[PDB]
């Protein structure tokens, strides 16, 4: 596909309520709130060990899901992410 009925599929098993409980857990990523996830804040919840990160480092996990070009992503797209490899089976 391409991202769009991607977030479908992974949605089905995110109940409603699946995703408004991970909307107070999704703020760890960013700041206090800022609704995003972009290289600026994700390179350091990555990051946050304390090293000098790489232009790439950042980067290479928005091209895994970022594709839009914007080069962020919100708990919407960000679900998927996890809703990929579920060890229920795959």
């Amino acid at each position: 596909a391409s991202m769009t009925d991607q977030q479908a599929e992974a949605r089905a098993f995110l109940s409603e309520e699946m995703i408004a409980e991970f909307k107070a857990a999704f703020d760890m990523f960013d700041a206090d709130g800022g609704g995003d996830i972009s290289t600026k804040e994700l390179g350091t919840v990555m990051r946050m060990l304390g090293q000098n990160p790489t232009k790439e480092e950042l980067d290479a996990i928005i091209e895994e899901v970022d594709e839009d070009g914007s080069g962020t992503i919100d708990f919407e797209e960000f679900l998927v992410m996890m809703v990929r490899q579920m060890k229920e089976d795959a």
